[PDB]
């Protein structure tokens, strides 16, 4: 290839025709999504992460004359900055699942629409409402979904959106990217040991006695992980919550416990007793 | 680290310690950058590629009402059609494409009241480096074409002073967004290397073959450039086969053909490569 279209020194170790190899390869990992998170309903357009594909979007959206802004409802901190504050037509960008309290907000509002950042059920028991419900969602693929880092999809339900937008998607999807991202997921996808899915189901959870003092989850039912308003805490308090491998948000005042448990879908696991003793544990060593 | 910030398995492979790590090496590559080619007086920001950029920084332009338009020049085509129908209020702020791919042509680097988001492409780690480093208010770099550094990675950058903490707080959050860490690898391993040098410094002077194979060519591209652009008439299958085969691309939409060169150093010495060039276009229409 033209030494103008790509190093030549880059074309030795990543291929003397890679635009198409990386084509082809988006091509193989595209089929596969399809099939194991049964995407039948959506174009999916490959994008570095979720931030990414709501810029890509807002662009798109504008361009149509329409404003894509929050929903009110909590969002992703580092999103809720990103769209603080964003001609005639609206669209919402709906958080599913918040990483901070496991609220769940409503699919679409009160017309039909809505860009749902899906980081927290794509992959999960909150899965298959997500693709029954979405027009557009973005999903990350490093976390439930366990395939790879900096690679997101930007999911179109294809009867929603003109061949013109998904077109420019498209387009915009050739942008340069790693072959590396792609190679990853691919060889996940194909592997005997991966599976698509965290069944993990934690219900409500409340130990009212630990150290004297209660605990409350405060996260929706059948979310892998679980959500529990603390005081603010001391940094003792906080090292122990990063040893266990919780996190502690302080902009919510809450901690988060998560399990991970792989499987295929078609059965979910109860592990609220597993972060129960998960919770005393944490507090008292 | 939380199951839910990142898959233990990919923890597994890349380490508990992800985020961070990478943060740290964009840190690294942002230090060896800045040296290399000179761009202490610009904040740089790590991006997907060119239009990621773009992207971006029409999003953040936006957010103080100010739009991002194609100035009145030819840009590589995806990014006129991204921006085709975006824009004009003096306010405004022009997409420059500083070398244009196609026919080498070469745009002034800022707007009549010194403003201006520049596609560095073709002259990010060329022979038009110091201009383009002396001259943008804000330029888009991808690191895969005469930087040779690695795929999937290039950087927005800032003229420090001309922007807001602000605004360069946004992009500096938005380049927190989950990326590989392999390009950035990449990257630093190219430039910290021996084999590596930093800029394609190949110079290719006008050329004009009269009447070579039925017709005359003569060069339209700017002078000094790595690359050589000459229009052609509507070509035929095999003279594009022959095209791709030489290593040369067809641009059918311009109706040019460009050959390129290829000589890597440091920067202190250019390699006229225009004899070259004019051996290898008669070449390619003689099927050798």
């Amino acid at each position: 290839m033209d030494a103008s279209s790509l190093s030549p020194q880059l074309q030795q170790v990543h291929g003397d025709r890679f635009y198409k190899r990386v084509n082809m390869l988006k091509d193989e990992l595209r089929e596969e999504l399809t099939r194991v998170y049964r995407l039948h309903d959506y174009d999916l357009f490959f994008v570095q992460s979720v931030r990414v594909g709501l810029v890509i979007l807002s662009h798109l959206f504008y361009k149509q004359e329409t404003s894509l802004c929050l929903a009110k409802h909590a969002h992703y901190k580092p999103i809720s900055e990103l769209f603080n504050s964003s001609v005639p037509g609206s669209v919402p960008i709906i958080t599913h699942v918040s990483p901070y309290t496991g609220e769940v907000n409503s699919l679409q509002d009160c017309k039909g629409k809505g860009v749902v950042d899906a980081s927290h059920s794509f992959a999960t028991n909150r899965h298959a409402e997500l693709i029954a419900e979405s027009s557009v969602f973005v999903a990350p693929l490093h976390k439930h979904a366990s395939l790879t880092v900096g690679l997101a999809i930007v999911a179109l339900r294809s009867e929603h959106f003109s061949t013109l937008m998904r077109s420019e998607l498209r387009l915009f999807e050739e942008s340069t990217s790693s072959d590396k991202p792609l190679e990853e997921a691919l060889d996940n996808v194909r592997s005997h040991s991966w599976q698509p899915f965290n069944v993990a189901q934690v219900r409500p959870v409340e130990i009212k006695d630990a150290a004297g003092m209660d605990f409350c989850s405060i996260s929706a039912p059948d979310l892998p992980f679980c959500c529990f308003p603390v005081p603010t805490l001391s940094a003792t308090r906080q090292q122990q919550v990063k040893k266990a491998g919780a996190t502690y948000f302080p902009h919510t005042n809450t901690v988060r416990l998560s399990c991970w448990v792989r499987g295929d879908g078609s059965q979910r696991v109860d592990m609220t007793k597993q972060v129960e003793q998960d919770l005393i544990a944490l507090w008292e060593g």
